[PDB]
């Protein structure tokens, strides 16, 4: 049974990720760490095991890592892509250097390491249609720039030093306990929310444009078969996954069909919709099932079903 | 007319480069700064407009420009492939936090910025036989790594804030000014002097590696008239630019053909040989020919007889 360190866990993969490893491999067994700390109503707030650390402070990361002495790290923080648009110095920062110390202490101490990636890591030149797992890298963000210097490095200490490093290209993930921390994908999330309260949904993306998504139970199971493999059945260090793609117009429509009830939404288009413009449609992820069973279970029906029950009561939001 | 300045200019491409530039344009025209201070055998060495300035200082990086007010700059510090995998923190400083600061600087102050990519951007899945321009690029090296990230950073820029960021990547450079140090393709050059030396010489590069080379003079044309190009002519911000391919034993074959004599080559495993055997044979430099008139004279056995008659000149070993 492993012992597993969390980063940057308090955010919206975090939260659910921190609570699934704690169900599957034991509180002992799971440390998670965020820059901030949590509010008397966050999921993790009063659980021990739940630590303070600036993955920037890089004496501070190390103690913990010796302390604890993981031997699985799931390495969270980022400034993720509308958000460092508007914040570069602070994506570059966080992006390159936290990334930079979390891959040298698994070399250091010994831990396999896993570092998400993206879609925002392709850009117009991908070939957009069942975007495939080698294929030009573009990525028109800093934030997609900085993943495609994540993947790259993260390959490199796997090549040079034997560093288990492991990553898949994330779509747009949807959940219902943590609000999104500023990716092109957050309208999805807004969109019930909006339709819970009855009030307009303002979506920065255009109504046809589709993208890669995944239901967060999905995500959860991914994120931890891929780690749990066997070194030998992986046959690279970056996969894409993906559930199912939509566009916004697709979502509007899962979401009236069981509310029965129209949402009112103006599309009128922010920063989100060009960077969206430049990502996939869709992915192939056949090299992920292949190798490690990556599996989806949620259709978009599944998902507006479980989002529209879930989020009144975990936000307490009108129900129905 | 513009103000150029140069950034890491006492190495093997600043060294020339800033000649080229103070004769093409005026010394007054030519600011040439490095790390380090010129030795007394330096070309550099005694002249006006030579500062001393460390790249990652961003605070003094800023002053320089503040007062030079460059129309042009040449980025040029960089660790290079060889030392990078044995001082990859170094490596990761340089290149990646230089770079960040350089085109911060090109932006805030209006400048076309030159920054050089390099043939080690690829790795084994590239295409290695007249590689196109736009491909898979997979590094098997820290300097490759960050090389890659310069691109697509230099692009953002320009997409993002319409910083007139320009680049090549460069094969390996040829050059008779320098002294041989212990680099990937520096090996070239220390057989041209163990030829005059009648030495052996130690080549850690298989003996049929074929790699994209270049011989300095055609270096200098290209690197001067990519920047003189107006920005309509240009239709990306990275260029693939090849001189001609060579193995070290095309480059034995053509020496022996220069001096009629047999030379001798002590073919060893060294670090070099397997980051030069992930790079490309050839280059596929069509779009640079096209869109801005890249252009080579020089061929194998024109550079070795040019290389042996000015090594002793420059250098004074001997001769014929
Ligand atoms: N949510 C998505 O749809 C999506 C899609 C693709 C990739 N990802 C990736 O998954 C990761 C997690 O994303 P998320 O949506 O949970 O993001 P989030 O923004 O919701 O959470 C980020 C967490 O990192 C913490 N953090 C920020 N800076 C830190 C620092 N210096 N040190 C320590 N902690 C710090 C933040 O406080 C926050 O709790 C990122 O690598 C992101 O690129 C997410
Ligand atoms: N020479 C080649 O064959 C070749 C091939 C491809 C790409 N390039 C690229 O050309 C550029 C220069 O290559 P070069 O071969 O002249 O290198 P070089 O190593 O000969 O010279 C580099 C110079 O940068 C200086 N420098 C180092 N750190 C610095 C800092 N912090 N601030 C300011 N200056 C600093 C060094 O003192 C040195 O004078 C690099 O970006 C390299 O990646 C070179």
């Amino acid at each position: 049974m492993p012992r597993v360190l969390v980063t940057g866990a308090l955010g919206q993969i975090g939260t659910d990720l921190s609570l699934a490893l704690r169900d599957k491999f034991g509180a002992d067994s799971v440390l998670v760490s965020d820059v901030v700390e949590p509010g008397a109503k966050h999921p993790l707030a009063g659980l021990k095991g739940v630590e303070k650390l600036d993955c920037l402070d890089s004496n501070g990361f190390e103690k913990l890592v010796k302390e604890f002495k993981p031997t699985w790290m799931y390495h969270l923080p980022a400034i993720m892509s509308v958000r460092g648009e508007a914040e570069p110095d602070l994506a570059m920062d966080i992006n390159v250097n936290t990334t930079r110390y979390a891959l040298e202490l698994a070399r250091k101490y010994n831990i396999r390491i896993f570092i998400p990636s993206t879609i925002a890591a392709f850009g117009d030149k991908c070939g957009k249609t069942m975007t495939k797992d080698d294929t030009i890298m573009n990525p028109s963000t800093v934030y997609g720039v900085t993943k495609v210097y994540t993947e790259l490095l993260g390959t490199w200490y796997r090549q040079k030093y034997g560093v288990d490093f492991r990553s898949v290209r994330l779509p747009g993930i949807i959940s219902a306990a943590t609000l999104p921390g500023g990716g092109a994908t957050d309208y999805a999330i807004h969109m019930y929310h909006s339709a819970l309260l009855q009030k307009k949904c303002v979506c920065p993306v255009l109504p046809y444009e589709s993208l890669p998504m995944m239901y967060m139970p999905d995500t959860l199971n991914s994120l931890v078969k891929i780690m749990e493999a066997p070194l030998e059945k992986l046959t690279r260090t970056v996969y894409n996954i993906t559930g199912f793609s939509f566009s916004p117009s697709e979502l509007r429509f899962s979401i009236e069909r069981c509310t029965d009830r129209t949402i009112e939404v103006e599309y009128v288009e922010g920063p989100a919709q060009k960077i969206a413009n430049s990502w996939p449609d869709s992915l192939d992820d056949s090299n992920a099932r292949n190798d490690w069973g990556h599996q989806v279970k949620y259709d978009i029906d599944m998902m507006s079903e479980d989002m529209l029950r879930q989020i009144p009561i975990l936000h307490g939001l009108p129900s129905l």
